[PDB]
């Protein structure tokens, strides 16, 4: 007794390309989680350039979590001003300050 079965199957689907603006969102200790695109702060960057093509050059708001700290914030920052983005909206904040 032997035969040798196979399982075929295929479907053909849609793959539209729509455009939408760039949004990020942080929570807990530091960990970042994009809208059905969730990332680590590590792979934060070359995610960020496999999404946005590699373009600083676009308004991306930074929502970050009403519970990080200092140190998360100050990381995330040097970071992203390092990895060039000169162009970051900051979300839920729009006052200056100087002294």
């Amino acid at each position: 007794m032997d035969v040798k079965v196979n399982l075929p199957a295929s479907t053909s689907t849609p793959q539209p390309r729509p455009e939408k603006p760039v949004y990020l969102s942080v929570k807990a200790d530091n960990s970042m989680f994009i809208g059905n695109d969730p990332v680590t702060d590590e792979t934060m960057i070359t995610a960020l350039n496999a999404l946005t093509e590699g373009k600083k050059d676009t308004t991306i708001f930074f929502r970050a979590d009403k519970t990080v700290d200092y140190e998360t914030l100050m990381k995330v920052m040097d970071t992203l001003h390092q990895a060039g983005y000169l162009k970051i909206g900051l979300v839920g904040e729009e006052t200056a300050k100087a002294k």
